[PDB]
């Protein structure tokens, strides 16, 4: 109930080739991962996200959303193509806009983790500091 705010009226999430719907990830812990096929110091993060993700997004209970940059469907759908969490549409790509606009994301990657249920703000630093604590033992990186 508290991703309604940051993608408000956004029903369902894109999976692989089909949906899930955004209630489903009640009481998870969710991460915005702000990226695009086409930004240069994303292409080497995107796995060690896929990475970190397989090992440990049911044992950690977290969920990775992709709020793409991409302007183009094709980069965007290719790209998708190799994760394996979810994504907002590209169709609504006016609220990842407002959501980049919203935590101030001024450069990409960035991967922000909120509590799915509340809303509230966990980390906004999670790119950088997953890649100096691949193992997540000071997950999930509590912002001050």
């Amino acid at each position: 109930s508290g991703l309604d705010k940051y993608l408000p009226g956004i029903e369902k999430l894109r999976r692989g080739d089909g949906e899930v719907e955004v209630k489903s990830l009640a009481g998870k812990l969710v991460f915005f991962y702000f990226s695009a096929s086409w930004c240069p110091p994303c292409r080497g993060f995107t796995p060690q996200l896929i990475e970190f993700y397989d090992k440990f997004h049911e044992s950690k209970n977290f969920e990775v959303v992709f709020c793409t940059w991409d302007e183009e469907e094709d980069g965007f759908a290719g790209y998708f193509a190799k994760m394996p969490w979810l994504a907002v549409p590209f169709a609504q790509s006016e609220a990842v806009q407002k959501l980049s606009k919203h935590f101030n994301v001024e450069s990409i990657p960035t991967l922000i983790g909120v509590d799915a249920d509340s809303g509230d703000v966990v980390t906004t630093r999670a790119r950088a500091t997953l890649v100096k604590d691949p193992e997540g033992e000071q997950f999930p990186w509590k912002d001050a």
